[PDB]
């Protein structure tokens, strides 16, 4: 309904197209009023060593190899771009992803915004995750944004973490102020 573009990396695709990436934090951050539900016995793990972190959050209590997270970016863009352009590389960064493999996807608006959504499973140290990640390009006043969400769990835990997922997922949220 929308046709997606194969080369490069929505990242890769502004920085090419002249747009520069300026990282968000949440202190003194008013821009942009962003929900991100923390589902129950989920905290913020302070020093998560994920470059240019707005937030994260885990599910630390709970067990797996591997801890349930959530990861949000937020980019304040520099550069006249064009976001419905942008966004259909939307899919590539977790397409490139060793064993990559679809169970949707979606370039339908979300909250009002030009946004893409992709989840599937892939392979990071001998084990299968389950993934969703969902880009969206905010615009407040004058400003562009691409806030970026990722939300992570072995496969094994998909279902069992269900709850949590669901609700970041779903409950996810990005409104102007």
């Amino acid at each position: 309904p929308v046709t997606p573009a194969i080369s490069g990396t929505l990242r890769d695709h502004l920085r090419e197209k002249g747009v520069k990436l300026e990282a968000q934090r949440p202190h003194g951050f008013k821009a942009l009023d962003i929900t991100l539900p923390m589902p129950p016995r989920w905290t913020q793990v302070p020093d998560p060593n994920v470059p240019d972190a707005f937030v994260v959050i885990a599910d630390r209590l709970g067990n797996s190899v591997y801890t349930s997270n959530a990861q949000l970016v937020v980019y304040r863009l520099i550069g006249d771009f064009d976001p419905a352009e942008a966004i259909t590389h939307g899919y590539i960064d977790s397409q490139k992803l060793l064993a990559w493999q679809t169970t949707n996807a979606s370039m339908a608006n979300f909250d009002g915004f030009p946004s893409s959504i992709i989840e599937g499973t892939y392979r990071e140290n001998d084990m299968t995750l389950n993934t969703s990640r969902r880009h969206v390009i905010a615009t407040s006043g004058a400003d562009k944004y691409l806030v970026s969400l990722s939300v992570t769990t072995a496969l094994s835990q998909a279902v069992t973490d269900g709850p949590a997922t669901d609700a970041i997922v779903n409950g996810f949220q990005v409104v102007a102020h």
